[PDB]
């Protein structure tokens, strides 16, 4: 598969983390119950790129939301219902170009994170 | 395929507009290319299902329904139309590359009636 | 048509686009205020609305007309302070190798019925 | 195979920034990644440090159509992530460009 977003690039030694509520890539054409998702790390060492997956879509379909595992965490904007996000899928490279991943200001990137 | 990105219809309800409202924005087009028609596209996810529905803007004269005229009734088929555009095929639009060039969010003018379902 | 640097100008109109004198180079602000000269060459593909392309003085479908010679589908523009010289270090555009860059114009320019930027 | 235009150049003098600036703006791209090249064709392309057809060129290699520029604080690493896919060539106001450049 492949994600709708483009990769957050790690710099520092802090993984990626978000506080509640925030996280969840900018995409005004989804509903709000929709927000809700998780990012999963590639390390190929280089700069880790972590990548946004919706709920029950990617690598990591089946993991329940807050499934702890290393290399996934998770994020969800208030109001986003946990379901999986089949209508949402993931992306075809062939078919569509990743979308500039865009989170809204006011929010709280870790050091070496940048949007 | 389609410029701008599709519409999700996350509800019962098809995608419609009022007269005048739903064409998407761009800036790269002029006044006299506001008009067009919403495709419907749906599919199945064959999970032990049918998927949300996803509306497709194209121009008027583009995409897969570039004959018929504006106004032509059928199925998984709306028309837009902004005040001022003008009922001509629009090739200097036309449709845009996928995985080669970029699709557009589909914005609308602060104050367009969404049906329910449908985000902007 | 497409062997252009430039996206092209739509005429929704009708009247044939035109500059005063001073205006209708599109912007490049990788070129020199020497290079500011050129010409819009009309193409016509019912009939759709004409596309106008610009191509530097001494480049394009009219590389061997100078500056100001009279020719149904082309206008002439030219910027302040521009030499009336082929500009053949910039020539036409291969899409195999660069995409064409959208046309603006300043901020201003005086455009026709059905002209936008 | 860059990512912006190219710095078309106009007479004989080569590119070649002071310590600082050379570097074309990128929103897109985080402050240890503004370091790379310029590659001569005459056009020269801005390749970042550990991309395109110079990739395996440490910063500071001394070949002829290659010149070096980078941004204070950057970091001498390969900008893989960034990679090669326009974007017009933009610079910081008040870059000092040689003769025959303009931006
Ligand atoms: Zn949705
Ligand atoms: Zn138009
Ligand atoms: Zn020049
Ligand atoms: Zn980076």
């Amino acid at each position: 598969t492949a994600s709708w977003f483009t990769a957050l690039t790690q710099h520092g030694k802090e993984d990626l983390k978000f506080p509640r509520g925030q996280g969840v890539p900018i995409n005004t054409n989804s509903s709000p119950d929709d927000q809700i998702g998780y990012y999963r790390r590639a390390t190929r060492d280089l700069s880790p790129r972590w990548y946004f997956y919706y709920l029950g879509t990617g690598p990591e379909a089946g993991l329940p939301y807050g499934a702890n595992k290393d290399g996934i965490i998770w994020v969800a904007t208030e109001g986003a219902l946990n379901t999986p996000k089949d209508h949402i899928g993931t992306r075809n490279p062939a078919n569509n170009a990743a979308i500039v991943l865009q989170l809204p200001q006011g929010t709280t990137l870790p050091k070496g994170f940048y949007a």
